């Protein structure tokens, strides 16, 4: 019965100086206000984001895990820092970096913060080679982006880094980000609530559809962040437009709706009859709590949801905690 | 009992000549194989897409709804006809042509078949013209996209036209059309599975968030298709950050998931599980059958997911009939 949250985010001790030394209008930096109790995410010189104390200060964060009663949190980076649109090389050198400020960052209370390392997915390569280095180093898996500028997950650069971690057991977090629709959803944050939902669940049905799931060893762990987003839902719907087309049918050759045993979901969809719907189509053998903490919209009760559910008892500690566990292997 | 299918497409007997009288390259026109069987929708000279003798060979069509139950189908432009793109006076004769063309449909069986007529949007004055003018011509309300090119709803030129028919008891439904994505989403016909409910779902947010439905008087009757979108499942998630985000609810003053009572939805969600949790966020009297046909992917058994259903028997006939009736003012 501990209690582990997998999906969370952290962002280091970067000075405005550092960032210059690899691109002074795209890397970023955190920037304390005189306090230490607040502070902003920049890029260059530009106000990205506002965060507070519990994302880089994780003495601060224990704290805050004893007051929710999260036993063994996961993090990992934010989706920001990830840079696949740098040159190759110094991508794979600031991703080395930042699993380097993350490894240390855990070590703070490692028997309570577990961190997930980046990569530089533009080179296959690279990233193959980042990812052995640093599950071996300390980190308990990798966390990439959904999509690649216009390469979803079908395109085989991501479904080979995928076949390569599912043969090192290497588990992987698959995290939307670089949101989709250009212009039109500029104000009220919509890009978080539609487009970021449809990332996630474009990036599972580019792996279904295109049937990678058919090449890529059932080893696999792999899970989809914010509940796999509008997922379960329209599960239903691609099911009969793949009995009803060709051409949806072209590459699967199962019906959809079968693959929702070679992955897993987190739990972040915030309504109960939501996260009812989510567990039946999932099997509550593989959906995990996550909370997306400490962003401003990721349940401050963190748990809340799965306990103030009609679940079964056995359900709500896989959840809670037996997943995630088998998942990450931790103890 | 009767049952009322209310989503539901068609097509005009446009020779390849009419359609150049109005733009070669893009306006479309119905091409029938020998047969008079089968057939292609055609942008110019092009293939847009296959289609069968249902979509415009109305006898045919009161055949088929004889061997499904259907008593009377609600039908409408097909997307594509809608011509958002084109100069504004041309569009306006165009739309006035089609639901020309629509009401000898309809003209068939009027008992049975009821049209709903698209618009000129482009022109916010033409539009709220054409629509007075087609709702006493014969039709029961008004279709239209839901969203011109970076104008979603909340823009004012839309929230205008939707104020003026809710004043003229003109009921509306709003289809996703125009898909966005740009390049990412070419093969597999993801376009429809992850694009259009995300575009229907963003288009019901652009007017709860922009506060809209406080603006528009509460007679409007508007429905949106494809069961919302991937809506009454991320509820949860904008409500979560409407309670947390200030610039969430900058224009919204009550909590988003309020506003369930100011529209419809149709059922065509196409899973058991998924039409109940639509249901429970809709409530009964809210959701209404739509079927999509006769375009692929549409349920072939046309009510089955409604009735092989575990709901209450005063709910089922409310979706199959009720609902629809005081929706279109069907006796
Ligand atoms: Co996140
Ligand atoms: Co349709």
């Amino acid at each position: 019965k501990p209690r582990i949250d997998m999906h969370s985010h952290f962002f280091p001790r970067i000075s405005e100086q550092e960032a210059a030394k690899f691109d002074a209008n795209h890397a970023p930096w955190l920037q304390v206000s005189a306090k230490g109790d607040t502070g902003s995410i920049m890029m260059g010189k530009n106000n990205f984001r506002p965060v507070y104390q519990a994302l880089w200060d994780p003495a601060f964060r224990i704290e805050e895990m004893d007051a929710q009663g999260v036993d063994v949190q996961v993090t990992c980076a934010t989706p920001v820092m990830f840079g696949y649109t740098w040159e190759a090389n110094k991508a794979a050198q600031w991703a080395e970096r930042m699993n380097d400020f993350a490894l240390e960052f855990a070590a703070h209370n490692p028997q309570r913060i577990k961190v997930l390392a980046q990569v530089p997915l533009q080179d296959l390569d690279l990233a193959c080679k980042e990812a052995s280095r640093a599950v071996a180093a300390g980190h308990l898996g990798i966390q990439i982006g959904n999509h690649l500028g216009d390469k979803d997950l079908d395109d085989a650069t991501l479904e080979a880094f995928l076949t390569h971690c599912a043969n090192e057991d290497i588990p992987i977090l698959v995290h939307p980000w670089d949101m989709m629709g250009g212009q039109r959803m500029k104000k009220w944050m919509l890009p978080w609530l539609v487009a970021m939902p449809a990332e996630t669940q474009l990036a599972i049905l580019s792996l279904i559809l295109s049937g990678a799931f058919e090449r890529i060893p059932k080893s696999l762990k792999i899970c989809f962040g914010h509940g796999g987003g509008s997922f379960a839902f329209l599960l239903g719907r691609v099911d009969n437009a793949w009995r009803h087309r060709d051409i949806v049918r072209e590459d699967c050759p199962r019906p959809p709706s079968e693959y929702v045993d070679r992955f897993f979901v987190d739990s972040a969809v915030f309504n109960p009859g939501a996260l009812e719907l989510l567990v039946s189509v999932m099997g509550e053998d593989r959906v995990m709590l996550g909370s997306d903490y400490p962003f401003p919209l990721g349940e401050q009760k963190i748990g809340g949801l799965v306990l103030s559910s009609n679940l079964g008892e056995s359900a709500k500690d896989k959840i809670i905690s037996g997943n995630a566990s088998k998942f990450f292997n931790i103890n």
